[PDB]
């Protein structure tokens, strides 16, 4: 029986196992070990480090790139052993916050070389591949890239074109293709590639054509690479294409099974994903920081603006986007540190919540300070800029959507084929039960629409939209109940204001997912809106764009 | 009694003078004289100038500088026999849309210019100022601008301290201060500036300070202004601050009555409200046009993506919203065209409705370009970045919705101290019932509201914006539904897509204002609310920021 809580809201139970208590990881030799990085990495930042400057350069200035390397930035969830920091997913989630407070634009020069562009390895590396590779990885030596995506394919990784063939004494493979918009692409020496090899069946010996990853390095021969790619932000990090012209790959260089690199980009994605949501966490930090300020000097009307009702209102929802963010992004690297094996669909919901709070978050924050929050020199647009393409990269959020209602069916679907006391603390028990009735309107619709539409309940992609903000919002519940009650339990000082953030969260979280679940189950209008979404799209499309004329006609 | 809707459905009446039928106001004349300006303008945005170069290089490429000039886009609304094109406003609001589909940082050049930066002596100037600078401004060969905000004074106008002394003689003010953020403060040789005045009062003599307008000539002397300021888009458009020091403005260049110059700002900024509504129209269709074109030609998951629903939906809502946005800016124009008085709502409402929808549209035209919308080439993340301000300036939306709000209770307040049958075409009676009850619900709230806070209402900021949206919807509803029921009623080519859009919008619009109302006035929770967001508020107040720490506590 699966232990994660999201597989178990689907089919209406409550599996608590990977949800409360609120998890602590660390030992203390870890906790202080990781407090003699929080410092030095936070002085370089701070002083080191000139984000502005990265963004008008459209690239990382080279004493900031150095510094970097010198710090262990490139490696930290490398073995000690292997020359890296030695971190987990928690200690790895604490430093990335800080760049996420920071540097996008860094942030994600550095994520694509470690939580993707060389993960493969960490994940699935044979100890040769670990020995040799690993050691200038981790120092920086040399940069990866992650080399998935191409001019066809971005969301269906299936139908990537790059082809891997194998010589006849199957010592190497020739590699051939391109790939798109790869982070690093232009600055890596060492790429995770994902091609298509002809697969043979162990049985009958049939060949197939399926994705194999593959280890490859520029000094293999017959790669190229692109100009740095102009873009609305992250400027900073190089996005490039690369090109791979007849590429001799050692077959040893095969990075999983032969015939299984589907699985293995999946993986690595999956496992990076909560540095995402990590690094989001401290963007709205920051951000919160600089909108508090403002809030707290700007007097307009003879009063500071912080004592205005709509002022106030924005302050509080943008904290509470980022307690949400932050307790997703720890709770899932615990959850992977506990050795858990099932935290998709909530690391999915992470990526998607944080990408999207941290958004409005900028937004509210540039709202705040008006004209001023539109100036190039208060750097809150260029924290925006930086933040849009983190609702499209690493799974778009409208795909993600789609994978978190359609994974949390699966199981409900092959069988098809409740109290929080004790566990909430006391003094949360009324959003404890809201949470769990909440869960209860939520699984009844799923179970209703899976025997409603059965397989094709892959096709109801209004619904399946739906769904997934449910479910997004049954997670945040009680994550914050979860962590808002180790809180209280423990007499923290903050625990009455965590408790306050949580009471107010669930008392609208659990009202969309009423009005979400009715919306869905007993409303008659529902159907009418989805045939005229499609049927005005269609006709939009038939035009070109707008039908209507302007009211004049002309 | 007012004959606007909105002053109407605030006291539970249906008031539909300025609504239906959906207006038409251009003789046969005037709309063939508007054909022959609509194709040499839009030839020139797609021939001549070059927004992405305009961006750029921060500023209007000279050519095309000149170009409109010449086309006599920097006098629109002039009268011929002053030098200008005499256009009303629904043809202004035409050749605007233009402007707005494909350069908004031109459009605001142009707008500050002439939508407010002379617009006050349209308004309001004598015969001998009219003849005086019209023409020059019509030509272009005088730019203007509107110089009411200062360092201390965005939002409240009547708080600005730049300062202007009459002379003992009579015959001048000597004017000392500041102006931030003048759009064409750099370029401008005609300033409309707001400064206090010492004003006698007709009956006691007794001298109180209060704001006066003045038309400014920069060759009075003592002007300068700063450099350009870098933001981050409408790049193009000059914004500087202009320096005042002891600056000699002739008596007779008083603009209005001593003393009324407050009642001359926010006219001049309501009567160009409209034309912002009507831009982004443009820029929305033009928009539209891009993500139907993608969505059209893009294959993932082997069919073209606007097969599928989530893109469907997207591309539906950004449609409706177009088409509100669109149908409520020339409402509003032909209201003013037709003589209305009472017109103020409804034009900060389009101002809201608009600004907000160019800005979700242009968003979800991103998130439908994938990887591809957040590249520069393209072009839609330079319109996003020109969206950000028209939020905030002319008016913030969080000011206009109190504005709404407000303004709407008053002649309730005061007074405190229902059918659609045969307006709306008979295919749209279920909608045109939707927004009667709507309408109902919403004056039930608003006169429960006033009876329980009476004066104190206007601290009632979380309601207030709460009402401000119910208005909102209210008004977008009647606007689709005039609008619509004018097509069917015609048998207009597009009337039963029209239809649609009215029907697919009324719906939700309808439960938004229904479950609205109900958190209002009956639901237990929304008081816990109100105090959670002002103790959240207060509390990252005397923190500075977030108050809690990570999950790790450092
Ligand atoms: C700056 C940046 C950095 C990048 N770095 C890397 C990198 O390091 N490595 C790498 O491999 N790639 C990288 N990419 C690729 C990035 O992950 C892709 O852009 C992303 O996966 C989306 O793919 P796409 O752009 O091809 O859009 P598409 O897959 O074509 O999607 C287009 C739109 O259709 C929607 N859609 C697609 N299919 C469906 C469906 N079945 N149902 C409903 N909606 C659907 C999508 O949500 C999206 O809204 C990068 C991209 C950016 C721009
Ligand atoms: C590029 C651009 C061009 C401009 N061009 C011109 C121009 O041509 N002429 C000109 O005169 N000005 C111009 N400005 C000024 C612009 O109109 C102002 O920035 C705007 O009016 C907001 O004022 P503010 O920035 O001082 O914010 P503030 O008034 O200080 O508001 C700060 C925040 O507090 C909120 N707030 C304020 N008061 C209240 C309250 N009572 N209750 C609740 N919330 C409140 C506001 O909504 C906002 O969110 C321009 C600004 C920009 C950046």
């Amino acid at each position: 029986e699966s232990k994660s809580f999201a597989v178990g809201m689907f089919k209406g139970q409550l599996t608590t196992d990977q949800v409360f208590p609120y998890p602590s990881v660390l030992n203390e030799e870890q906790t202080q070990f990781l407090k003699e990085l929080v410092e030095p990495v936070s002085r370089f930042f701070e002083e080191v480090n000139d984000p502005a400057k990265n963004d008008a350069l459209e690239m990382v200035e080279e004493t900031t790139w150095q510094g970097l390397k010198e710090l262990g930035a490139f490696g930290l969830q490398v073995p000690s052993e292997l020359g890296g920091v030695g971190l987990c997913n928690t200690q790895y989630a604490r430093l990335v916050e800080i760049v996420g407070m920071h540097d996008l634009g860094v942030g994600i020069t550095l994520g694509a070389h470690q939580s993707i562009g060389f993960k493969g390895i960490l994940l699935f590396g044979t100890k040769a591949q670990k020995e040799k590779y690993l050691p200038k990885l981790a120092s920086g030596e040399t940069v990866a890239a992650f080399c998935l995506t191409e001019p066809s394919s971005g969301s269906d990784a299936a139908s990537i074109r790059t082809s891997a063939v194998p010589s006849p004494c199957g010592k190497y493979y020739t590699l051939n293709g391109s790939k798109l918009w790869i982070s690093n692409g232009g600055l890596a020496d060492i790429f995770t590639v994902f091609a298509k090899t002809p697969v043979t069946d162990p049985a009958t010996g049939a060949v197939k054509e399926k994705i194999t990853a593959f280890v490859v390095e520029r000094g293999f021969g017959g790669i190229t690479h692109g100009p740095p790619e102009k873009k609305m932000g992250i400027k900073a990090s190089n996005t490039a294409e690369v090109f791979f012209d007849g590429v001799r790959v050692p077959s040893e260089n095969v990075l999983g099974e032969v015939g299984s690199g589907f699985k293995v980009a999946m993986h690595i994605l999956n496992n990076g994903r909560f540095g995402m949501a990590a690094a989001l966490a401290g963007t709205m930090r920051g951000i919160i920081a600089k909108a508090v300020d403002h809030a707290t000097n700007r007097t307009q009307f003879g009063e500071k603006i912080h004592n205005f009702g709509l002022i106030q209102e924005k302050l509080a929802r943008m904290v509470m986007l980022q307690y949400v963010t932050e307790s997703m992004a720890y709770m899932v690297s615990a959850n992977m540190d506990q050795g858990a094996t099932d935290f998709q669909i909530e690391a999915a919901i992470s990526k998607i919540f944080g990408s999207e709070a941290a958004w409005k978050v900028t937004d509210e924050c540039i709202q705040i300070m008006g004209g001023m929050g539109f100036m190039k020199e208060p750097g809150v647009e260029r924290v925006l800029r930086d933040l849009r393409i983190f609702r499209i990269f690493e799974g778009t959020n409208d795909i993600l959507r789609l994978f978190v209602a359609l994974q949390g069916c699966m199981d409900k679907g092959k069988e098809l084929s409740l109290s929080l006391s004790g566990l909430v603390h006391p003094e949360l028990s009324r959003s404890g039960e809201l949470a769990v009735r909440a869960l209860e309107q939520f699984a009844t619709v799923v179970e209703a629409k899976l025997i409603k539409h059965k397989k094709g309940i892959v096709n109801e992609q209004f619904l399946l939209q739906r769904l997934a903000d449910g479910a997004i919002d049954l997670y945040a519940m009680v994550v914050v109940l979860s962590r808002a009650s180790r809180s209280l339990s423990e007499g923290h000082p903050t625990a009455q204001h965590e408790k306050m953030l949580c009471d107010t969260w669930c008392i609208e979280a659990a009202a969309r997912i009423r009005e979400g679940m009715a919306a869905l189950q007993s409303d008659p209008w529902q159907q009418e809106l989805y045939r005229n979404f499609k049927s005005i799209s269609k006709a939009l499309v038939e035009r070109g764009g707008v039908v209507t004329s302007n009211p004049l006609g002309f």
